[PDB]
């Protein structure tokens, strides 16, 4: 397929099929990769980086898909800047909707501590990798760092993980009592059924599978 990346030649562009009517510049033997994120091409140089580290990061260190934004700056709507560490990763303003659980009620329980006490979901995360790095909170991720260079959803997911041990380590007298007073669903945190409204209200979500008595 013929491809014309913001780097390409100019030859190369004026060479493309025309429209129907009513500082690095690509060499000829390399390469395109396609952005995970906005679709848009560009060089791939990821073997390149391998044995030169001046090159920018092209891809999640997690999931290993393609991303341009450290590159040369990535556009989309809905687009945060798709690649970046860990530390540093754009989630959005919406980060902490459905954060726990994919579980409104509990989510907005946490919106609200953090809101009453002046603090972001920034504030969490930082607060958060420190606990991290030393071991206390851990990742599915288990690699994971808050140095990793990783993409939006990546970063998402690991979020998601931190957030519940955040979550899952403040005193429930730092908790409204209506809060605290609901009793432990007996399926815990993987529950089905907290999706829904009534369900969700009644019994805590933060807590595990009952198993033995
Ligand atoms: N319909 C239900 N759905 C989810 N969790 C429930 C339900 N009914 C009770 N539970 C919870 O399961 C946990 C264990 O309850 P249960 O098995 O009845 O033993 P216990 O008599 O010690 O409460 C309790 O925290 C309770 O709140
Ligand atoms: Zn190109
Ligand atoms: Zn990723
Ligand atoms: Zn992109
Ligand atoms: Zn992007
Ligand atoms: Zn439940």
């Amino acid at each position: 397929p013929y491809v014309v990346c913001r780097q390409c030649p100019e030859y190369r562009r004026q060479a493309a099929q025309p429209p129907h009517c009513p500082d690095y510049v690509c060499p000829l033997q390399g390469s395109h990769a396609l952005c995970t994120c906005c679709f848009q091409p560009m060089p791939d140089r990821r073997v390149e980086r391998e044995q030169d580290p001046r090159v920018a990061p092209q891809q999640c260190a997690v999931c290993l898909q393609p991303f341009c934004h450290l590159y040369w700056g990535c556009t989309r709507t809905g687009c945060y800047g798709c690649l970046a560490p860990f530390c540093e990763l754009n989630l959005g303003d919406k980060c902490l909707d459905g954060v726990l659980n994919n579980n409104s009620y509990e989510s907005d329980i946490l919106k609200n501590y953090l809101a009453t006490r002046g603090l972001t979901w920034k504030n969490m995360l930082t607060e958060s990798l420190v606990a991290l790095q030393r071991g206390v909170f851990l990742l599915s991720d288990y690699r994971v760092t808050g140095d990793t260079v990783l993409c939006y959803c990546c970063g998402l997911r690991s979020f998601r993980e931190l957030t519940y041990q955040y979550r899952q380590n403040i005193p429930a007298s730092e908790l409204p009592v209506a809060v605290t007073s609901r009793p432990d669903c007996y399926w815990g945190r993987n529950c089905r059924t907290q999706v829904k409204a009534h369900h969700a209200m009644k019994f805590n979500h933060i807590c595990e599978q009952t198993r033995f008595k």
